[PDB]
Parts: C-alpha cells; sequence; structure tokens
C-alpha cells in the first residue's frame, strides 16, 4: 500500500515545528526517553506519542514532519531499529529502555530491547552518551557534554559544525579506545557514529538560517532537554548526514574493535566502511537480525519479511536487496 511505509513529504518547506499543536510537555512517570536525542525531543513535543513507545510509520513520519529528515534516511534507520529493537508482531519500538508495553515478548534469542539495548543500534563513542560498559548509554552526561562545548569553542568559534564534528568524532574513538575493553566500532555502529555527528548540523540549525552553526543554547536543549528552540523551524529541504564525508576524513580510521583489552585496537578487515555501503546493509540482515531471529516461527518469519522489504526501501546505495529468510 502507498503510505506504508511513509513516503516523502508532500511539502518540505522549512516551517515553524515547534508550535502550538505541539507543545514542550516534561515527562509523566513512566514516559520513556533514550540515546536519540532526535527521537527523545519528536517524543516530548508530540510528534510521537509522549510515553516513547511508537510504530515505525510514527517514527518515520516524526522524522520528517519535525526535523526534515530525508524518506531513505527514515526508513532505513527506523526498520533497522524495529527489526533489532523492537517487537516485530505488536509492531511497537521503545525509543529508550525495554519495556512491557512494546507488548509479548517473542521467543529468546531475540530481546526486543529498546533503543537502550546495547549493541544492536545504540553503540560506542557517542558524543554526550558514555559507553554501555561504564553502565549509563542513555542519559545525558554533563561532563561529555562540556566537552563538546570545549571542541565548539576552539574549532567552531562557538558553535557545533562540521569542523567541531571531525575533531570531537575523533576524540571520543580515541577516549574508549584507552578506557573501554569492549570498545566495538565495527559494520552498523562504524556507520552510524559518523552520520550522527552531522545531525546537529544539518537538523538542529533553525531552517532560515541554515548555515550549519549550531549555537550551544539549542545544542543543550535538543541534547538535554528534549526540547526544541523557541520558534524553532526544521530544515528547508529533506537531509541527514550531509557532509558526513568531511568528518570521516578529517581523522580517517579502519572499523575495529578492542580485543579485551584497552589500547588493543584491532583492524576488523570483514567489516564494512563508507567503501561498502552495501556489504553494511547485507551484514545487518544476514548476521545481526539472524543472531536475534535464527530460526523464527512462521508468523515471525512473515514479519520479518516484511519488515525487511522495508528497510530495504531505505538502502540509499546501489544495492542488491537479499533475503535471509527467502521469499
Ligand atoms: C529516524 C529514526 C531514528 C532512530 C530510530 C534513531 C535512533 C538512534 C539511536 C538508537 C542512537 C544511539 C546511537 C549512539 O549510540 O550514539 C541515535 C543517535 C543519535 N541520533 Fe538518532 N535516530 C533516528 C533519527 C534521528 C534524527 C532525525 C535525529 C535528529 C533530528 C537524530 C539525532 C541523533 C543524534 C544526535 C545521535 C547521537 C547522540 C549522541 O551521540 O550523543 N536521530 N539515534
Ligand atoms: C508549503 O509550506 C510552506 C510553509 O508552511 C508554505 O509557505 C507554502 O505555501 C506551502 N506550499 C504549498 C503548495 O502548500
Ligand atoms: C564486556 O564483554 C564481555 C564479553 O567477553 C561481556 O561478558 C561483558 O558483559 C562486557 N562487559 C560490560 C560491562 O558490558
Ligand atoms: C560522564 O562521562 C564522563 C566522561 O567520560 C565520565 O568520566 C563519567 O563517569 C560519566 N558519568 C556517568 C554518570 O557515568
Ligand atoms: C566551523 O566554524 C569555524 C569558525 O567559524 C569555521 O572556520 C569553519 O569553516 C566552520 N566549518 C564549517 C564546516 O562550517
Ligand atoms: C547474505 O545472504 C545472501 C543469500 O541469502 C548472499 O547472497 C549474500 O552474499 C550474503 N551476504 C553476506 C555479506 O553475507
Ligand atoms: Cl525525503
Ligand atoms: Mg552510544
Amino acid at each position: 500500500e502507498p503510505g506504508l511505509p511513509p513516503g516523502p513529504l508532500e511539502n518540505s518547506s522549512a516551517k515553524l515545528v515547534n508550535d502550538e499543536a505541539h507543545p514542550w510537555k516534561p515527562l509523566r512517570p513512566g514516559d520513556i526517553r533514550g540515546p536519540c536525542p532526535g527521537l527523545n525531543t519528536l517524543a516530548s513535543h508530540g510528534y510521537l506519542p509522549r510515553n516513547g513507545v511508537a510504530t515505525p510509520a510514527q517514527i518515520i513520519n516524526a522524522v520528517q514532519e519535525g526535523f526534515n529528515f530525508d524518506n531513505q534516511a527514515a526508513i532505513f534507520a527506523t526498520y533497522a531499529a524495529h527489526l533489532v529493537d523492537g517487537n516485530l508482531i505488536t509492531d511497537l519500538l521503545s525509543i529508550g529502555r525495554k519495556t512491557r508495553l512494546t507488548g509479548p515478548d517473542p521467543p529468546p534469542p531475540a530481546s526486543v530491547g529498546g533503543l537502550n539495548e546495547h549493541g544492536t543500534f545504540e553503540g560506542d563513542a557517542s558524543m554526550t552518551r558514555g559507553d554501555a560498559f561504564f553502565g549509563n548509554n542513555h542519559d545525558f552526561n554533563e561532563t561529555l557534554f562540556e566537552q563538546l562545548v570545549d571542541y565548539s569553542n576552539r574549532f567552531g568559534g562557538g558553535k557545533y559544525n562540521l569542523t567541531v564534528a571531525g575533531e570531537l568524532r575523533f576524540k571520543r574513538i580515541q577516549d574508549s579506545i584507552a578506557t573501554n575493553p569492549n570498545f566495538s566500532f565495527v559494520d552498523f555502529r562504524f556507520f552510524t557514529a559518523y552520520g550522527e555527528t552531522t545531525f546537529p548540523a544539518n537538523l538542529f540549525v533553525d531552517g532560515r538560517r541554515d548555515d550549519g552553526q549550531l549555537d550551544m543554547d539549542a545544542a543543550r536543549s535538543f541534547f538535554q532537554f528534549s526540547r526544541m528552540p523557541d520558534d524553532f523551524f526544521r530544515a528547508p529541504s529533506p537531509r541527514s548526514g550531509t557532509g558526513v564525508e568531511v568528518v570521516v576524513q578529517a581523522h580517517p580510521m579502519q572499523p575495529g574493535r578492542n580485543v579485551g583489552k584497552i589500547n588493543s585496537y584491532t583492524v576488523d578487515p570483514t567489516s564494512s566502511d563508507f567503501s561498502t555501503p552495501c556489504l553494511m546493509y547485507e551484514k545487518f540482515v544476514n548476521i545481526t537480525v539472524k543472531s536475534l531471529y535464527p530460526n523464527p516461527t512462521v508468523q515471525l518469519r512473515k514479519a520479518l519479511n516484511t519488515n525487511l522489504d522495508f528497510l530495504f526501501q531505505g538502502v540509499a546505495a546501489g544495492c542488491t536487496q537479499v533475503f535471509p529468510y527467502g521469499r
């Protein structure tokens, strides 16, 4: 059916998104927020359900409407997250912690852990969240945010921009290598870790300006409080990871991992990287999804195949679809 998954916006102009129909509200008891400042902000303004549990279609519509996230990027991220962290039978995903609100769980080894689940979507060297190894991969960390402010002062004239992103991304990688014996920086996380550092410059900057320079009040508002600036206009066109190549090239890194000790970063020659986007997709579906759903029942297999078809619609690179559970 058309509109499943949601298609691109009919009208993708800049407009007021912090409007009277979408007020910021504080959390009620039980409301879930997680490691994504974008989704957190959409939930706290009511572009998504305010309790932080949503369907993939709700998430895709929200990121497009609220931030002008581009359609393919929205589809890929949402169905990737849903496949590994969401309930495929009830069609619900938590944007944070695991919750009974996503419905009766599937059999092990599937975890349905929400976006807080480490190593599926969420991973190491986040800008404002700590690595899961240290015990909290989802809450805003003030010390890490102050480092973002310091890098913005040093490389962005007090604003966050792609130059700042290139330097901060590398700093966070180096700090995880030095401190986290389980540091993993391969495949899907290698991709998302770099792309996410562009998002504040591309999507948190008011759309009437759209100059790639994010002020620190706005940065704190999104990253800490899940709140849009007063009178915030979304970006004037659909985008996501514009300029990711600049961030990647600031300090070229190979994908790899620490091997159970600090300072043991070992390149993984089997990992995808930005030269092999189709390999990233194929490994995600053949390996990561299969590790959660190795031998699904008929009902789960059907749900997997539908969501995998939707995932493939989000692949922006020139790739062939693969079928880990046949056709
Ligand atoms: C389209 C659906 C999306 C999903 C399911 C999603 C989910 C996630 C998840 C699970 C993370 C954790 C990655 C990590 O370990 O650092 C993350 C990172 C992030 N996402 Fe999203 N995201 C989405 C779209 C967006 C959008 C539209 C924005 C901005 C408008 C955004 C901004 C961010 C930022 C800034 C980070 C990194 C935060 C940090 O490192 O401190 N995301 N996302
Ligand atoms: C598109 O939306 C913008 C902002 O709401 C508005 O200025 C413009 O007139 C709209 N165009 C159409 C054709 O609806
Ligand atoms: C580190 O990795 C090991 C796998 O060898 C795992 O058992 C352990 O839970 C990880 N530690 C933390 C704190 O996440
Ligand atoms: C916040 O991050 C800093 C810098 O990595 C870390 O030293 C500190 O333990 C983190 N705070 C919490 C509560 O984990
Ligand atoms: C970041 O800001 C600095 C200082 O204003 C500027 O020199 C640099 O060109 C900016 N980078 C980008 C990508 O806008
Ligand atoms: C994924 O599985 C398909 C067969 O279903 C195969 O053609 C493809 O090469 C596999 N890709 C990887 C990276 O394992
Ligand atoms: Cl689009
Ligand atoms: Mg993380």
